[PDB]
């Protein structure tokens, strides 16, 4: 499924990742953005041979199962390709996990590189939340 920014952003909110750990909403949807472009289905190969999968393209280094990521943990408890629902549940339980490891919004290189310190707030402008 692609998502659209608002649909998102409202499943993101009923979830409860709106300021989870600190993270306005607004993060996590930018994350998607440019980690997924909104597409549950997307998956993309690491150079280490691991995978990530999802809206929020959770690594199958340390998160989900995906049976050709040597040494990797499944840290989620969950095969990646649940990771790839229409329904976000998973993805979203999953990242909470993540970003409560330390290694908080930093483990999606993508938030780290285009998302922190912009105006994440953008992402939900216009959003009935
Ligand atoms: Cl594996
Ligand atoms: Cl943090
Ligand atoms: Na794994």
């Amino acid at each position: 499924k692609v998502f659209g920014r608002c649909e998102l952003a409202a499943a993101m909110k009923r979830h409860g990742l709106d300021n989870y750990r600190g993270y306005s909403l607004g993060n996590w949807v930018c994350a998607a953005k440019f980690e997924s472009n909104f597409n549950t289905q997307a998956t993309n190969r690491n150079t280490d041979g691991s995978t990530d999968y999802g809206i929020l393209q959770i690594n199958s280094r340390w998160w989900c199962n995906d049976g050709r990521t040597p040494g990797s943990r499944n840290l989620c408890n969950i095969p990646c390709s649940a990771l790839l629902s229409s329904d976000i549940t998973a993805s979203v339980n999953c990242a909470k996990k993540i970003v409560s490891d330390g290694n908080g919004m930093n483990a999606w290189v993508a938030w780290r590189n285009r998302c922190k310190g912009t105006d994440v707030q953008a992402w939900i402008r216009g959003c009935r939340l």
